């Protein structure tokens, strides 16, 4: 029989799908840059810090940069059947999943907006064992502005992630894989991946939301692009 | 605040969403010849009449042609709770997407199906600079049989565009890139887009819809085609 | 005849001399990466924001970080015939060159370590101009912390910058010259400068002076290590 | 606040400088041959001795062998004022650097004109333990004849070391590095290291400073040239 947990859940779902607009659009990037930068350092960190070095920091810093620009990303929209206001709140509570041996479960960093790549791997790292201790409180996955999504741990290619509602969207990544690509007019074979953006198509707009994948592009394939 | 445009637009969306059913469907295609007949004539054709040559008359009149054998995708389904009509009108009303200062709007061509390449390209001209100019009537944007919808302005590799209701379907356009592929045998290097038709899974059976995605397709890889 | 500005600034010199200890060390280092970057988005850069870029951030901001680990550089040594304390405060005000037509003066940035590296090159290009409108009031030239002073606009191998005391330290910058050099093995050309870091050997001790020089050179070599 | 070992110490500092007078000179050299021999045989010698093998014995002894062909750099500068007399006592005394956790510390070989190179390098080793203990006494760090400073440790291209007064001059040591050369009309890689010498330009005149510092080299590039 279905637990309260499954039905709370399983409502959540399909209500979350009736009550937004709903789209998803699409990029793939190359790794090499972040794979080489974190194979060269990694270590290095470690010994200065505790912290040990994954994408995570990468993605979500990326992230916040581009909602720098595009601060229509951070907001949510409130108010009865939906409502009546974009709630323009800047400071950034970054959401992003964790599966515990009871399955899935959403940390948030509160305030990531003001951190360092290095402080937010390292916030992360702290969350990962608070989980699965099960010391967490519920503050600390009551919902933040915005959500990252990984199914690349288990590895696929593509995901259609859902919108954590009240949020306008969500990012989802992906498995890494070499892939043969066109670059420099020659073929080569690169690390890649593919990246989902589901967004409410009530008040994130395809022009908007395309132009916010594309910046994020950027900032992973060159990381020197965060020194902007 | 949202304004009564952003209300009325966003209720549009789930409710669409929940009126029809859907489904997307995906290929992607050569532009090879496209933009080297472009290239070669788009100065003459300027002279000769005042139009410069994007793409947008190719992609019409393909689908134009296309309509010609698959009359299924321009007609509307129609009556209470749905109904029970398709409506068989053949005369075909090309809406189009334009991104004014506030935001998207849809200019529709009515009687697109009598019209040749060089004239659908200036018409679409003239649309553009009285959109800019706000000095269009409602009567240019109230629907017509068919839409299609450009994300490649911006640049992206997919989307996955929204049916314009009553419609039956509409049609995405998406980044060109140069791409590796494998042709006669060889791996080349390639202008390719990706395409997604999306369509009410009501009266647009599975069928039809990739077969007719795929005639498009053969009528934009070779525009001789569109001779027979 | 001298006049009081030189007679002013003459005496500085041998008197400094004579209150400081004083050692200068050396080492040089590849630009290209850089240079590379620079290049890359300069353009960019400045449509963003009026800001164009040279290279002054980057010297700057890895000088910032690198006192981030080595305190001991932004502290000051006072009290009574040289005194007692040496002052952590750790604001760090950057004191740096500019050639009015009547010769040398330092424009200094207070709290670099709080900016960004697009920011403090743009407060830098606003003293700049303020500096030759002779604008300037005394306080954007009384003492920072540490200074940063070139020679490179003139072009020369190597020089032996003077203490500005109480400042602990500074450091040169010289020509970037093409230079051979062996690399991954291999003879190659690249582009090279030397750099020449002078401190007070009252304490600054000869390790730290070597390890704080050695490290700055790591951050310009690898813009990476900036993003840690 | 500055303690009373860095009040004493700084103050030495430009009181030396004031008190001598000061001039620097510089050259670079082959390792190849040292490194070689040292690799060649460093095991054989610690089994036979107890002793590693680095580099020392190799730059002191060859000091002590350029010394005994120039005994003006043994002597030192003694009287009122600076005084009269130039002190020709010839047994050498060696001071050498330790950095302790406190910094540092300088002990002092002496005789070690009587001594091997093996029995230099162990009574090194003796030392480095015994400094660390902090057993020393302060006999074993009251003034010998000359000093040796080592920069490599903590790696730079080039220092300009402080006079132990009352010592004629010091020898600095640097970082190793793989570095581009021209050698038997070609372009060869090789382990280059630069060397400064500092001296009292009182009684050190620049012939003899120079002509010091190039034997030095040819102990260094041809050690067969200790057998002579």
């Amino acid at each position: 029989k279905m637990n309260r947990m499954r039905l709370r859940i399983a409502e959540r779902l399909k209500q979350s799908q009736n009550t937004a607009a709903s789209l998803t659009t699409f990029n793939e990037v190359d790794m090499s840059a972040l794979i080489e930068f974190r194979n060269k350092y990694k270590d290095e960190v470690l010994k200065k810090t505790g912290v040990k070095l994954g994408f995570m920091s990468a993605f979500s810093r990326a992230v916040v940069l581009a909602i720098r620009d595009l601060p229509v990303v951070n907001a949510s929209i409130e108010g009865p059947n939906g409502g009546d206001t974009i709630v323009y709140r800047d400071y950034v509570d970054i959401s992003v999943a964790v599966a515990t041996e009871k399955g899935l479960v959403t940390p948030v960093v509160r305030n990531a907006e003001t951190m360092d790549l290095i402080t937010i791997e390292k916030t992360i790292a702290e969350l990962g064992k608070k989980a699965r201790d099960g010391k967490l409180t519920i503050e600390d996955m009551a919902g933040g502005t915005f959500t990252i999504s990984n199914g690349g741990v288990f590895g696929s290619l593509m995901g259609t992630p859902i919108i954590n509602l009240p949020q306008s969207a969500v990012l989802g990544l992906h498995a890494i894989k070499e892939r043969p690509v066109a670059v420099n007019g020659k073929v080569e074979i690169r690390p890649m991946m593919y990246l989902a953006l589901t967004y409410d198509h009530r008040l994130l707009d395809g022009r908007e939301a395309v132009q916010f994948l594309v910046k994020v592009k950027e900032y992973i394939e060159d990381p020197r692009k965060m020194l902007l």
